[PDB]
């Protein structure tokens, strides 16, 4: 009855929320357990906290072939989220998944810019597609956390406190997505028929939005004016890749420049989803 | 009376996550030391954050800017530090601090394992404390079993060992294992209780003195299955790095168990309604 789903990378920051949105869309649900490297207190126990709310651990080792098959061989569906040389261990996978033959569907670890615009993530793509695995390709959000409570300032998480850059003149549309959104989305999207073979994109309506909207946000919710200094493009390319990141992103504007059809954007396929909107989820800071 | 403001350092760490979340249940109106961002630190920012979900407040301050830790302290009727162990040294800013403010009632530094004062910096850091005439409470005298227990005192993991497992000379020396839980919520329990001021508690729940063979015999017991022992004498074991020595200290001196504590000292009997986990419950979460 419940779909049984394998989740990759389950103690990274998006592995463990699509853990537990997996869990809470009532999915039987699989956390790879990889061999310890290190005494590392907090791995271990987020991974057997998974147990007290259901989960089961699966043992299994990337430079262990036999042990990723017998592993996907226990679910019917796989979740991948390392980070982001660990993007091409899911090469890795996708071997394992192939010869099982069992697995209904794969979603790589993705959960950002799309890599198919003119990348390891790219040559994932491939394999999966030459080794003829359905897939689903969750795309088109930036993290809340890494760019929206910093109101996208580079070196830190917290909202500045009295001045801020602005990337050109901070009207480029961005995509900002909590991430336990991006979570729901693909716990509700990896079975379903409709997104079969296709690239979902989390765009949820009310948080595109420019740069200068978020600091906006920001502004009206403390009641103060924040010091701007816009920074050019050029300006910008001082560096001789997480620039290139921040560049494509809020200079080129590449979440937002190619319009999505209802049928292939999160908050249309999955309106129940009442996704956190950016003043909500600024709150926490104040 | 009322609440009982308690200020949290090192709000993120292993224990004193555990101690944030305790003050809370004890009711205490809770504050936890928000230090500026070292590096982009996505886990330890949201942990900071979701304290506030729960009803605590943060306070910026740094550990380098005097009047920063002064102002933090001010709003708090006690102190407890739960920092990594240069780390424990960092203390001294705190007690510096804490002399000036003036109005802290209690100070609990960050201690939670060997009492120090049988074997340091933290017996530095109690100089401080009292030589400023700072009342205290010294919490002490617990392995934490994620350390010691879940790995059945193995080196090197976390986990119970799959078929193999070495025995600490006859594995016959007493040990205290305590969750961290535990050891946390005693420590919310013992922060303004009158019968601790300026005093050392222990913490040692009676069922959890057990030798690490008995230990194993938990386990063995849970899953059914005996485990290849090999013992391992005392010299063997010195062959030789100080992460060994805890060790020694613990399973071979058994500094936890080698002196008697009183009722009116040890947390157990101090707060009686604290059901602390017992291994053989811990334990099953690993099968
Ligand atoms: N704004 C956005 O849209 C963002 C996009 N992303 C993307 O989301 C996906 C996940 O990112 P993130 O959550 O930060 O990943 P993490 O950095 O949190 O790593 C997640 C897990 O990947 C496993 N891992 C990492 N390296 C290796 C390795 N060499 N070998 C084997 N396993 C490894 C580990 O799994 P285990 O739990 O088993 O120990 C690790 O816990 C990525 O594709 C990333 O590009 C991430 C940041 C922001
Ligand atoms: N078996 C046992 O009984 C054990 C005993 N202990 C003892 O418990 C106490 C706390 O240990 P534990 O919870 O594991 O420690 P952690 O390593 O988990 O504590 C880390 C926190 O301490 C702060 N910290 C570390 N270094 C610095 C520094 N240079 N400057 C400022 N802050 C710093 C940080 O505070 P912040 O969160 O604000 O960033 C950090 O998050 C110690 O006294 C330790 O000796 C701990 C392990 C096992
Ligand atoms: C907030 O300050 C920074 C934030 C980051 C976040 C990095 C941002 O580019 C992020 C990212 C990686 C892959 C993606 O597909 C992605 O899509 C938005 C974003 C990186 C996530 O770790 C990097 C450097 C910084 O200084
Ligand atoms: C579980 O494997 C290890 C576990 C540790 C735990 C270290 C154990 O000695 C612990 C400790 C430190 C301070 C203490 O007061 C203490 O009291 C028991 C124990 C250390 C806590 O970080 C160290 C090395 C290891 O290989």
């Amino acid at each position: 009855e419940k779909t049984r789903v394998l989740v990759v990378g389950g103690t990274g920051t998006m592995g463990r929320r699509i853990v537990r949105a997996c869990l809470a869309e009532g999915h039987e649900t699989y956390v790879l357990q990889q061999p310890e490297t290190r005494v590392d207190i907090e791995k271990v126990q987020l991974l057997y906290s998974y147990k007290r709310l259901g989960a089961r651990l699966i043992e299994a080792s990337f430079s262990d072939h036999q042990s990723l098959v017998s592993a996907v061989k226990q679910v019917d569906i796989v979740v991948a989220a390392m980070s982001g040389h660990s993007i091409l261990v899911q090469l890795k996978l996708v071997e394992a998944i192939k010869e099982a033959g069992n697995i209904k569907r794969f979603l790589p670890s993705e959960f950002g810019m799309d890599p198919s615009r003119m990348d390891q993530k790219l040559e994932v793509r491939n394999a999966i597609e030459a080794a003829g695995i359905p897939h689903t390709y969750v795309v088109g959000a930036c993290f809340a956390a890494y760019f929206a409570g910093n109101l996208s300032q580079m070196g830190t998480l917290i909202p500045p406190k009295k001045k801020v850059n602005i990337y050109g003149d901070g009207n480029v549309k961005v995509v900002y997505v909590d991430e336990d959104d991006i979570a729901e989305y693909t716990a509700k999207t990896l079975d379903d028929p409709r997104t079969i073979n296709k690239t979902v994109y989390v765009r949820p309506t009310e948080n595109v939005l420019t740069q200068m909207e978020l600091v906006q946000i920001w502004e009206k919710l403390t009641g103060k004016e924040l010091e701007k200094t816009n920074i050019s493009a050029n300006d910008f390319l001082a560096d001789i890749a997480g620039l290139g990141h921040f560049y494509h992103i809020f200079y080129e504007g590449c979440l937002t420049d190619h319009e999505v059809g209802d049928d292939e954007e999160a908050s249309k396929l999955y309106p129940d989803v009442k996704y956190t909107r950016m003043d909500e989820y600024l709150k926490i800071f104040l």
